[PDB]
Order: structure tokens, then C-alpha cells, then sequence
């Protein structure tokens, strides 16, 4: 009957940008958003710019990625993408933080804002 169509339409790519080049690297992200229709000119300025500087330049780089597409599915495209970037490791890590956004009902505590803290009045039908 259709079979499943996944269901993450509202993955929101864009609080994930951050959160996701901690574990990846400056390198591996570079060679992500230049082999993603990034413009290769654009990354040659985010290259020099810290040829050794790994603290922030990884959601520099990742980021002007996301502004790229940012409309529908665009999480598809970080993953599927980071794997055709010669990688097929960084797309692991972020996996698992998206993983936890949507699985956050139990190992997370970030739900319950400005109305108490555990979880079961504001929600959709899970306790």
C-alpha cells in the first residue's frame, strides 16, 4: 500500500549545521561543500581564510552549504551528498544527531519549555 515514505518533511536543515560540524573535521567538510554546487570559488576564500583553523570554519564552510538549497528534503542531501563526497563518514555522526532530535522523547530534555519539564500535556498522543 505505498509501503513507508519516510517522514522527516520537516527536518528543519539548519540547527543541525552547527551541531554537526563538531564531529566533523575542517578537511572533510571542505571537500562536503565544494563537491555539493557550492562554488568552488567560494570555498577557495573559506580555504586561505584559516588554512589551520578548525574551530568554527567547520560550520563556516557547512553552513554556506545549507543556505544552497534549504527548501525540501534538503537533509537528504547532507547525508547522500557527504557520502559522495569521497567520505561516507561524516554523514554518520550527523545521522545519529538527527536521529536523536526526532528520538529526543527519552534520552533528551528539550520539550517541556516555559511549561513545566517532564513530558504529557504538550504533545500530539505519546504520554
Amino acid at each position: 500500500m505505498e509501503t513507508v515514505a519516510i517522514n522527516l518533511s520537516d527536518v528543519d536543515l539548519s540547527k543541525y549545521i552547527t551541531t554537526i560540524a563538531g564531529v566533523m573535521t575542517l578537511s572533510q567538510v571542505k571537500g562536503f561543500v565544494r563537491k555539493n554546487g557550492v562554488n568552488e570559488a567560494k570555498i577557495d576564500e573559506i580555504k586561505n581564510d584559516n588554512v589551520q583553523d578548525t574551530a568554527e570554519q567547520k560550520v563556516q564552510l557547512l553552513r554556506n552549504w545549507h543556505q544552497l538549497h534549504g527548501k525540501k528534503e534538503a537533509y537528504d542531501t547532507l547525508i547522500k551528498d557527504l557520502k559522495k563526497a569521497n567520505l561516507c563518514t561524516l554523514a554518520e555522526k550527523i545521522q545519529t544527531i538527527i536521529l536523536k532530535d526526532i528520538t529526543s522523547d527519552s534520552e533528551n530534555s528539550n520539550f517541556r519549555n516555559e511549561i513545566q519539564s517532564l513530558v504529557l500535556e504538550h504533545h500530539h498522543h505519546h504520554h
